[PDB]
């Protein structure tokens, strides 16, 4: 089962042009000086002006298809695999299809959809495509704007969330290019969908139904319990992950390239790595939902210049709560 | 690539258990008797009481692993396929899983969303998943609650809509057994994005930004512009799809088996076909979204004694504009 062909040939990537310092909103709204920073681990973000979500993936999308040396018209299947949604119906496939001119193409444009990891979850879903012989260019966009939803007497809030957009495109490797995925893993304990979840946006609290309360539209989050879902299920996780692949360990990685919602990930990994293991984003984007991961890949090859050949791993937690894990060789 | 060994092991259906006769919103909403059925093709529809869409996917999914002659500990990834969500975050798969009593299970939980079509694209991904041999019992769940959507002002809108979830158990087959998909295809054509879409309920217009619009919550159709999309793509679509399994045709299939959101679909497929031939579920259950297609699917086995080794076909026009069309033995 294991190794599995796999080339992410293309990455791209669109935030927003303009800087938000952390430091501006600290004088703004009457925070300590370096709060971001110590409390979020956040000194700067980026915040939409009038970009819509399929804008900034259809950005994203085209400097990845570029970077694999393709044409638009070469991408035969599209995915989103956003954290939020742009609208109600169509899904983000069709809209960012779209958005890049290719929407008389007939192209199948789809939406996978794991909350936070559901850019992990299309990488795998494209893997089986492509073994399978079904698509051979497979565009992968994950693009959110978070600052839609911003509270501004929470700080806790208001100074966590950054909007932007990363994309990959994924083929089989050519022949005699070792780009493959050594273990893959998804888990999920929906016991703890309560201590992460927005209630609105649905049919179980519709915007004026017989079950809605003041706070539906927020992200509830009980941190202490979601931990506690980590403390019992993540060594057994990571166990069985590792086994997967048992000629390669971590020794063997040169970047952990993690799902970075907040600096506790990081913070885990800068206890257990070595600083330049690790693939660092939200200092300088903040949290950007599912496109946390994405940008960080592309942060590792495009900054870090992890080059084909060398092993990375991607890892991340989000609501459901899931857990995911992936070892590949780039 | 075609023939992919693929079993429908298992199919579960749950309904809102109370008859909402379309004899009785005609007197109670002053619409001529009659009218529903002309008009929409609909005598009868279930509207929830209490439920919420993750207890009618859990009721239909214990039916379809049953079904499949498995208990629930034996399904190794669930698949919400969807038309519509219970909640913004997390998605329908975790939410299902934990209404299932798997929510400590550690079992994959995710969401394929192509709309309309989800439980069609969710098929296809599931079928790769099991001949990647990466999972072994997939199961796949379409629940929706419309009635929460509709205006009572509106007849072509409260007449339309109904509740249900329909779900399957797939794996591969057993040695000898037949079955298989035989041709399978999706096509995007997302410039008709706008003439069937909900422009809420996401970040372009969220609940109060600066692009919210009095009519933001409701489905904006254009009919005339969605046939003209049909007329210019779905031959080609059709030629295409039969052409991957050129040993079998319409004429080797009993059942056709399509998504069913309103009467035009099986009026065209009655001008073709005899009425023998087609699996109605809109008659009794009305539009029940992505509910629709796999409400129709069950309908076949259970009730049109669709036997292991007839072959049937799937179809179905959804927003995106996408198309979808799949050729199985049973």
């Amino acid at each position: 089962v294991f190794p599995l062909p796999f080339k992410i040939a293309g990455l791209g990537r669109y935030v927003p042009a303009d800087v938000v310092l952390s430091s501006d909103l600290e004088k703004k709204y009457d925070l300590p000086p370096g709060w971001c920073v110590e409390k979020q681990g956040i000194r700067e973000r980026r915040w939409v002006k009038d970009e819509t979500a399929s804008f900034m993936g259809a950005e994203a999308a085209k400097e990845a298809v570029r970077d694999a040396g393709l044409k638009l018209e070469d991408i035969d299947l599209i995915i989103n695999a956003s954290g939020s949604p742009e609208q109600a119906v169509p899904d983000g496939g069709p809209l960012v299809q779209r958005e890049l001119g290719l929407g008389r193409s007939g192209v199948p444009s789809i939406t996978v959809n794991a909350s936070c990891l559901s850019f992990f979850v299309a990488l795998d879903v494209a893997a089986n495509y492509l073994n399978m012989r079904r698509y051979k260019r497979i565009l992968i966009v994950s693009s959110d704007i978070s600052s839609v939803a911003l509270d501004f007497r929470k700080p806790e809030n208001f100074t966590l969330f950054g909007d932007a957009a990363a994309a990959a495109v994924v083929t089989l490797p050519e022949p005699g290019e070792k780009s493959c995925i050594h273990a893959s893993q998804v888990r999920t304990y929906g016991y703890g969908a309560e201590f992460s979840m927005v209630p609105g946006g649905g049919s179980r609290r519709h915007p004026n139904g017989k079950n809605t309360t003041p706070e539906d539209n927020y992200l509830h989050m009980n941190g202490a319990e979601l931990l506690k879902i980590g403390f019992e299920y993540l060594p057994r996780f990571n166990e069985a992950l590792w086994k997967q692949c048992p000629d390669i360990t971590i020794k063997d990685c040169r970047y952990v390239i993690p799902h970075q919602p907040s600096r506790v990930v990081l913070d885990y990994l800068s206890l257990t790595y070595p600083d330049d293991k690790l693939v660092r984003i939200i200092d300088r984007f903040a949290n950007c939902i599912g496109a946390s991961m994405p940008m960080a890949l592309y942060e590792a090859v495009k900054v870090g210049g992890l080059r084909r050949g060398e092993r990375g791993v991607l890892t991340g937690t989000g609501s459901g709560v899931s857990f995911v894990g992936m070892v590949f060789t780039y």
